[PDB]
C-alpha cells in the first residue's frame, strides 16, 4: 500500500507514535517519506548482505529474520515479510524497540540527514488528527 501523508499521520497516531520517546508525530512522517516514499512494500539490499524492509526500512542484520542474512539477530522476533503489510502494526512495534535502543531516531540515516533540525511540524500541517 502507498499511504497518503495525512492518512499515514493518522495511522501512526492511532498506533501511539505521537511523542513516543519525545519524538513528535512529524518526525515519524518525515522519516517514512524519505525512507520508503510512503510505500509499505519497499525493499532495498545493502552492501553487507542485509536487506531493509517496509515503510521505515528496518534492517535484517539486527531486527527481523529473512532467512538469508547469516549471523544476524531477530530482536523484534518477526519475519521481515511482516514489515511489508498494509497494516503497519508490526513496523510500529519494532520501531518502538529501535528508538529505545539508545541513539534515538539517529538509527534512521534518512531522518538524521533530511529531517533532524528542520521544521517537521510541516509534515502534519492541514491534517485532521
Ligand atoms: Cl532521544
Ligand atoms: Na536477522
Amino acid at each position: 500500500k502507498v499511504f497518503g501523508r495525512c492518512e499515514l499521520a493518522a495511522a501512526m497516531k492511532r498506533h501511539g507514535l505521537d511523542n513516543y520517546r519525545g519524538y513528535s508525530l512529524g518526525n515519524w512522517v518525515c522519516a517514512a517519506k524519505f525512507e520508503s516514499n510512503f510505500n509499505t512494500q519497499a525493499t532495498n539490499r545493502n552492501t553487507d548482505g542485509s536487506t531493509d524492509y517496509g515503510i521505515l526500512q528496518i534492517n535484517s542484520r539486527w531486527w527481523c529474520n529473512d532467512g538469508r542474512t547469516p549471523g544476524s539477530r531477530n530482536l523484534c522476533n518477526i519475519p521481515c515479510s511482516a514489515l511489508l503489510s498494509s497494516d503497519i502494526t508490526a513496523s510500529v512495534n519494532c520501531a518502538k524497540k529501535i528508538v529505545s535502543d539508545g541513539n534515538g531516531m539517529n538509527a534512521w540515516v534518512a531522518w538524521r540527514n533530511r529531517c533532524k533540525g528542520t521544521d517537521v511540524q510541516a509534515w502534519i500541517r492541514g491534517c485532521r488528527l
